[PDB]
C-alpha cells in the first residue's frame, strides 16, 4: 500500500504544501523558501485533494479529506484549519 | 475502499468544483460563494484529476477520468461539456 | 485496482497542461501546448503522483510529488530537465 499524496502553492517563492494520506491520516510539509517543515495539517482521511487561492498577499487552502464515503473539507483562511460546509451525498 | 476527489478554484470569490469517483462514476459539486450546489458534470469513472485556468473572466476546465488503463478528457469552456482530445497509449 | 491515476497542471491561457499517469509502478507524462498532444520527458518510478506549477512571467516550474510505499520524491522542472527536489517527509 503507497501514501497518496495532493500538492498546492502560491506566489513566487513559491509557497508550497503537500499533503500525505498514510494510513488513514492526512499531514502536511510546507516550503516557504527556507528548508522543508511540518505543519499545522492534521486530520484523519484515506483520500485527499487540495485548492487555493490568494486575496491579494493572503493564501486560503481548502483540503478535501475522505474516509469511505464521506468526504470533510478544512479551511485555511489565515489564523488555523477550520471545518468547512462543503456536503455530499456519496 | 474510499471516494477519490479532485479539487479546482478560481479567481477570489472564489468559486470551487469538487468532483468525487465513486462506485466507477464521478460527481461534482459547486461553490460560487452562496451554497453548495450538484454540477452539471456526470462522467464514468474509478479515478479523477482536474486543472482549470482563467482567459480574462471566463473559466476552463479539463477533468481527467479513467478507468482501467483508459483516460478520458472532458472540457468545460463556457458552453457544456464536451470529450477533450486528450490520448495516452496502448 | 487495476486502474490508472493521473494528476494535472496548467498555466497561461494558450493553455499549457501536463497530465501525469501513474500506471503499474512507473508514472509517464502527456502535453498540451495547443498544437495536439505529446509525450513528454517526465519518467519517474512510483505508484502515486500529485504535481503542482507556477509561473514566473511566461517561465513555468513544476513539482511532482512520486511516491512509493512511504517513500514520496519530488521530481524539479524548472526549465532544464527534471531533477530531483530537496522535499522529505522528515527532517
Ligand atoms: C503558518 O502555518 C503553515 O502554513 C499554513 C498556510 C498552513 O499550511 C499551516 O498548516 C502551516 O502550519
Ligand atoms: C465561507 O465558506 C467557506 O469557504 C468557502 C470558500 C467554502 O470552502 C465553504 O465550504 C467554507 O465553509
Ligand atoms: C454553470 O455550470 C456549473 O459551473 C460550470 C463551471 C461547471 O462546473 C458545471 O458543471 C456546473 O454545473
Ligand atoms: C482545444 O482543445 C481542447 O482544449 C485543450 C486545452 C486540450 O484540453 C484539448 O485536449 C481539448 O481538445
Ligand atoms: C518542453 O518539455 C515539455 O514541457 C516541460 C514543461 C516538461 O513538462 C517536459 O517534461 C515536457 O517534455
Ligand atoms: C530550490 O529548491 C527546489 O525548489 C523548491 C521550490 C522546492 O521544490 C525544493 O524542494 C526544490 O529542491
Amino acid at each position: 500500500g503507497s501514501v497518496q499524496t495532493a500538492a498546492t502553492s502560491w506566489g513566487t517563492v513559491p509557497s508550497i504544501r503537500v499533503y500525505t494520506a498514510n494510513n488513514g491520516k492526512i499531514t502536511e510539509r510546507c516550503w516557504d523558501g527556507k528548508g522543508w517543515y511540518t505543519g499545522a495539517f492534521n486530520e484523519p482521511g484515506d483520500n485527499v485533494s487540495v485548492t487555493s487561492w490568494l486575496v491579494g498577499s493572503a493564501i486560503h487552502i481548502r483540503v478535501y479529506a475522505s474516509t469511505g464515503t464521506t468526504t470533510t473539507e478544512w479551511c485555511w483562511d489565515g489564523n488555523g484549519w477550520t471545518k468547512g460546509a462543503y456536503t455530499a451525498t456519496n
